[PDB]
């Protein structure tokens, strides 16, 4: 009989990979230069987005069920590890089957495959439960609503890492100049061929910075969380789902724009995605504040030392996104520059957040 | 001031993603149907393999340094988390710069970029050290050879998950039938279009099973490890590097073969990769046995309860690979069938390993 922590961490990593499988088609969608094709291209992209959102949810539900199952099976053994591997393997087919079901609505085989995968997941989990109850010493002591904060943190960390490294993975695969290309299409200059790839690196820069800072806020919040809840888990799931869309937004804000309005609308979309990703972290914090006695450490309670700093940390990005979005409507001519200035400023504000909070508190105290 | 466990887990996940970036070009290499191109294609593939092996090592070294740095910085704070994010960002560019250096040997800019990335990593880590020494309370208590088993386990888990899900990621991106294709090239049968994708799913099946069982052996070993060492870390790095090549081997053993000798040689390669991945886990165990008093729990000491079972668990796959490799030379006509029978048997042996070990021990006792 063994401790289950490493096995559950491995399962969380696998589930995080599977939950994000359908983002690659979205980011690998090519921004066509011909605007006349837009109507078609958009129709594809939106669909690819919708599927991504559904899959991430469905897998999340499975993950949640897993998190509950092994709250009832505390200690693991060899048989349970092998069975959990089987369960992970079954879960890995959910995205493909759902994608096939949506791609072939009128073919009854797609729904059959998806339902059979769901049934197989259920069967393996029931086998795990039966095995653990046949050997009672593998059950949790209380067996012989809250979600395990451990699993939430691990799953979120995996999702954040994948989303932060998506664009660098794509660059490392696709954008190493061909030695022959550097000759004819760049007159032998590796400098020029690399410079012709600047926009993609700027996109990776922006995406990694934003995802890392959102992870930083999430990490700061869950460092103070005594107990996670189902509502908090749902809000975290929504936040991660919208975090997945940040690399796309940053790709679109570095591409070439024939018309300024395209730049403006891409900025709008980017700010909207950032706001959606961050407002649900803030909602997580606010919902936890409803039951701070049970969910939060005293430090972040109302009147605590770290309450205001935590609120500022979790409300920074939403406020910045809202300000940029409002500028796009009221200060259009400067909106793109404001967006870039925000991309530079927000990391600096996170760096100097404590001093800024103290300064604001003192200023309001004297005022 | 904060506990550093979640930040280090996040860093391990990022580093595991970066260490495996250069495997995607290897697995995305297309098995050409024209044998006359082989000489060229092989030359590419081997090169893509070599780079993958170098990058995985270089990143590993960085990871190792990281693991040491935060053995000296025990507790973290906001500034250190942001600095660690900067360090991760710097590390993410090592694969691209090394690939560019190897792709353009005669251009001095590639070596310059790679060296500058290394220098930037060093600079950020020195900044972390200086900050932690300016605030002594962030240092480890012993500051105010062994590698952290925590980091080794997390890094290995991430690598294993990525390698296990590579092929399903590729399938989910590429191999959902086009609705138009199902019409003309398959006469409207979704069943037939899915069946024409069977080999890839068999490859994923095989790869996931093998990677999961290797992870199972690694997990069983490190459940009994009191202290990890530098030599053990090097052997684990080698094992993970050769684990990365299993999806390729399983792709090659499901592709079409005009000549039986191609099948035989692909089987040889697959068995060799499995043997290389597993023999280093066994070497890890054997090296730990040199200092069991310091590195291992009593259960797995010589004469302990779990010594023989652990040895069998870590020597199963190497023995099976060796047997299949020998069959390919002595029982060529049956070698492919023996390979498939082994792919079925090894999971069953892991499932019934305890009973088989007991049976063998009793049989030798009576004999
Ligand atoms: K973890
Ligand atoms: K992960
Ligand atoms: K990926
Ligand atoms: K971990
Ligand atoms: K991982
Ligand atoms: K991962
Ligand atoms: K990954
Ligand atoms: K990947």
């Amino acid at each position: 009989i063994q401790c289950s922590q490493r096995m559950l961490s491995f399962s969380d990593a696998l589930l995080s990979i599977i939950a994000t499988v359908m983002i690659l088609p979205v980011t690998h969608t090519e921004i066509s230069p011909e605007q006349q094709f837009d109507r078609s291209v958009q129709r594809l992209l939106a669909t690819r987005i919708a599927v991504y959102l559904m899959t991430f949810l469905i897998v999340t539900v499975a993950w949640a069920a897993h998190t509950r199952l092994f709250q009832v099976v505390g200690k693991t053994d060899d048989t349970l590890a092998l069975l959990n591997l089987a369960c992970m393997m079954t879960i890995t087919f959910l995205p493909y089957t759902f994608s096939l079901m949506v791609t072939f609505p009128d073919v009854p085989l797609g729904i059959f495959l998806f339902c059979v995968c769901v049934i197989a997941i259920g069967v393996v989990q029931a086998l795990i439960v039966g095995y653990a109850f046949h050997f009672p010493h593998l059950l949790s002591p209380q067996i012989q609503e809250p979600l395990s904060k451990e699993r939430v943190e691990a799953f979120s960390d995996g999702v954040y890492a994948i989303v932060a490294t998506l664009l660098i993975l794509d660059i490392c695969e696709d954008n190493v100049p061909d030695p022959k290309d550097v000759k004819e299409r760049f007159s032998g200059s590796l400098v020029a061929a690399l410079s012709a790839t600047g926009p993609r690196f700027l996109a990776y820069f922006g995406s990694f910075a934003t995802v890392g800072l959102l992870w930083f806020a999430h990490h700061s919040l869950f460092l103070h969380v005594r107990k996670a809840t189902r509502a908090m888990g749902l809000l975290n799931t929504l936040s991660l789902a919208f975090v997945g869309g940040l690399p796309l937004a940053y790709q679109q804000t570095s591409a070439f724009a024939r018309q300024p309005r395209d730049e403006l609308e891409r900025v709008r979309v980017s700010c909207t995605i950032i706001f959606l990703a961050s407002i649900f972290q803030l909602a997580m914090w606010t919902t936890a504040l409803l039951h701070q006695a049970e969910t939060l450490q005293p430090s972040v309670w109302f009147g605590g030392r770290e309450h205001v700093l935590m609120f500022a940390k979790l409300a920074l990005y939403p406020c910045a996104s809202l300000l940029a979005f409002a500028s796009t409507c009221l200060l259009s001519r400067f909106s793109v520059g404001i967006f870039h200035l925000m991309q530079i400023a927000v990391p600096c504000a996170f760096l100097l957040l404590r001093l800024l909070v103290g300064l604001a508190l003192a200023t309001l105290r004297v005022l």
